[PDB]
RNA sequence: GCCCUCUUCAUCUCCAAAGAGGGC
């Protein structure tokens, strides 16, 4: 609608092409209609969704204490404002907020500001600015001015830049809490009084009581269905969001194992674990692919876990909102070794007639589909499951599956429903009915697979 | 000032990148 399709290099895009033209897909839809569903794809990706989710952290608040605090907090935030707030059927602890936009009729001003890109994405998710996300500003910009905030979505813009003529995207206006002087640190910036989406800010409003969590995301907990008394691995989970909703569906009461290579991404889930007050989780900062002992705390032996989640590492291309994604063909292609070593990882630590569940954040063949099938063949002690809530769409061709395979995974397609156009008229005129679905629909792309394991090894 | 590469950290919802080297 609003916004032109997703800024990618002439050989990534074709590299997507290539796996969405497949023989398989254009056999089954029409040579015509096979593009036309990817074109809509790349259309989409820069879009937002057309909801906001939270997921409610059970172990200290009830679904129906937050969502009436997420009412009072709503109407400060928009001044009188009711916009509502959905509970999702199928998931229990997850909170739907519809988003408000896209607004087109916003008149821009002469003072300027650039802001990150992924800074400029949370500002279209309802985020406001922050000082550590302003790339640069008008010269002599006064604190306290409304000023248009722009997204560098191709990241070329130096800190502090005094112009800026590359591609840049309008974010709305709003009233800047910092003079241009004062910028170039923490505390708030931007202040965005008039977003062309609207939706809550989720910044500091309930840190003990919310997590906010896209609805694919959360699904996939659920999709795991830990058990209270349980040995849980989350192998890739800073910074914890799945790992805590983990411990909450368990009551902690069990065992929640968390990897993952980066220091400080480890110290975030800690951080989330006691504040949400989850003491059931034990992170690790360790290597997922080195977690497997032998005869001569990570590593662990093999055969010593009722659950495994692999969230794995991406080329996280089903992110919504991007404008622009500057990488390389390489970088895309990156990570399927990465994510069959730390699948292989997985499967030898899995108890026999345990449950792994393997889930990404992008939507290529190679890193979705054709990893399950890889999977099937080089693992015999595996066996594709269905899935329970069935949410999102079926398996993409070009793997060779089964109908009975792709009908068992979950991939959410951004391009199964157009993009809607929601301002307060449209709610007001629309049943609960017609919002569950779309936002089941209009997510962001997402894989999830779930397996058991058969026999031992 | 414009345009390029390259090294890592990174968008999977909210304090959101900072280095190296080239061309005009
Ligand atoms: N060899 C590795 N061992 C453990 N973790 C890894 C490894 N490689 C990448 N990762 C982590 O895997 C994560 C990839 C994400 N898709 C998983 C995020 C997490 N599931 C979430 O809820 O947001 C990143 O946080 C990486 O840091």
């Amino acid at each position: 609608s609003i916004f032109p399709k997703i800024s990618l290099r002439p050989e990534v895009e074709n590299y997507l092409k290539e796996g969405f033209m497949n023989k398989e897909i254009v056999t089954a839809l029409g040579k015509q209609e096979a593009e036309r569903k990817f074109e809509t794809l790349l259309k989409h990706l820069s879009h937002p969704p057309s909801f906001t989710t939270v997921r409610v952290n059970t172990h200290l608040a009830s679904v129906q204490h937050v969502k009436n605090l997420l009412l009072d907090e709503l109407q400060k935030q928009f001044n009188g404002l009711s916009v509502p707030i959905l509970q999702h059927p199928d998931l229990q602890d997850v909170l739907l907020i519809p988003v408000i936009g896209p607004r087109k009729n916003i008149k821009k001003q002469q003072c300027e500001a650039i802001v990150g890109a992924q800074c400029g994405n949370a500002v279209l998710r309802g985020a406001h600015v922050y000082a550590p996300g302003i790339v640069s500003a008008s010269q002599f910009m006064k604190a306290g001015d409304v000023i248009s905030v722009y997204s560098d979505i191709k990241g070329k813009c130096k800190k502090g830049a005094k112009e800026f003529d590359g591609t840049k995207v309008f974010l709305g206006n709003g009233i800047s809490e910092l003079s241009r002087k004062e910028i170039f640190l923490k505390g708030m910036g931007i202040r965005m009084t008039e977003p062309v989406y609207l939706s809550p800010s989720f910044d500091s409003v309930l840190p003990r009581y919310l997590f906010l969590q896209n609805l694919p995301s959360a699904l996939v907990s659920h999709v795991l269905n830990p058990q209270p008394g349980e040995k849980i691995l989350d192998l890739c989970a800073a910074p914890g969001g799945k790992t805590t909703h983990i411990a909450a569906l368990m009551h902690d009461q069990g065992e929640v194992i968390a990897l993952d290579k980066i220091f400080n991404k480890v110290e975030k889930i800690k951080q989330n674990a006691l504040l949400l007050g989850l003491n059931s989780i034990r992170a690790f900062c360790f290597d997922g692919t080195k977690a497997v002992k032998l005869d001569m705390e990570p590593p662990f032996l093999p055969e010593s876990f009722d659950r495994i989640l692999l969230d794995a590492p991406c080329s996280g291309m089903g992110q919504r909102p991007n404008m622009a994604c500057t990488w390389s063909v390489k970088e895309v292609a990156s990570y399927q070794p990465l994510q069959r070593k730390l699948f292989t990882a997985a499967v030898q630590l899995l108890k026999p007639e345990g449950v792994l569940v393997y889930s990404t954040c992008t939507i290529t063949l190679a890193e979705n589909e054709e990893q399950v099938a890889w999977a099937l063949t080089k693992f015999p002690c595996l066996q594709l499951q269905p899935q329970e809530p069935q949410i999102g769409g079926e398996g993409m061709r070009g793997a060779g599956l089964s109908c009975e395979q792709l009908k068992q995974l979950q991939r959410f397609d951004p391009s199964a429903v157009p993009l809607p156009d929601t301002d307060m008229d449209s709610l007001r005129e629309a049943r609960r009915e017609d919002m569950l679905r779309l936002a089941n629909k209009d997510s962001i792309g997402f894989f999830i697979a779930k397996f058991v394991k058969c026999k031992s090894t």
